[PDB]
């Protein structure tokens, strides 16, 4: 194995928006969750992190925060949210927020670079873009590298063309990490190496 173990404790929250498209099923949606971190799960074993779900909160009531069309905006209401609210629930490594928003820009998804285990930023948003469960996945697991520290895909450091960082989604895309990618989570371990990954559940 390239890297050394690491755990990422996952939390996911379901807003209203999204509580609604899918008929106010909460197993429905569990599902569909669960379904989106095996996926998370499986595209992380080349980086030998173990990925779990901690935590699952749907706002079957109403939203909790502004959740809006700026989605770097939304992500910081969402960050304030999980250093206030959503970590005195239960602790875990990294939140994000699944929505049905048409966010500005047509963007599926926004993270904070690198800041990993941080209270207000180890978060992403992430439209629910797709009926495809893996296109959504795809699309957390690239905001997820984002928050481990990685930039996207450029031609000049590594070829791949369709890695989970390629700088734009496609119908083709692969469920692998580029070199690129894997070099800046090495950086990352190196540099960084934030100790809530380093606790297994």
């Amino acid at each position: 194995q390239r890297f050394p173990q690491r755990y990422i404790e996952l939390a996911i929250v379901v807003d209203h928006g999204m509580y609604t498209k899918y008929s106010s099923n909460f197993k429905k949606i569990r599902k569909r969750v669960h379904q989106m971190v095996s996926n998370i799960n499986e595209m992380c074993r080349p980086l030998n992190i173990a990925i779990t779900l901690a935590l699952l909160d749907v706002w079957s009531e109403k939203d909790f925060i502004t959740v809006q069309a700026d989605a770097p905006t939304t992500a910081g209401l969402f960050g304030d949210w999980r250093e206030r609210v959503l970590l005195k629930k239960k602790n875990h490594d990294h939140a994000q927020l699944l929505t049905d928003t048409n966010f500005a820009r047509n963007t599926i998804g926004w993270a904070y670079v690198g800041r990993m285990c941080d209270e207000k930023y180890s978060v992403a948003v992430v439209k629910d873009h797709s009926s495809k469960v893996f296109m959504v996945a795809v699309t957390m697991t690239h905001e997820l590298g984002h928050n481990l520290g990685m930039e996207h895909d450029d031609k000049d450091k590594c070829k791949c063309t369709t890695c989970i960082m390629s700088a734009v989604i496609s119908d083709k895309q692969s469920k692998l990490f580029s070199d690129c990618s894997k070099d800046y989570y090495q950086t990352f371990l190196t540099n960084d190496n934030p100790q809530c990954i380093l606790n297994a559940p």
